[PDB]
């Protein structure tokens, strides 16, 4: 999960 929302939060900015 950290990973994934990491990366989620990268896209999302």
């Amino acid at each position: 999960a950290a990973a994934a929302l990491a990366a989620a939060l990268a896209q999302a900015l």
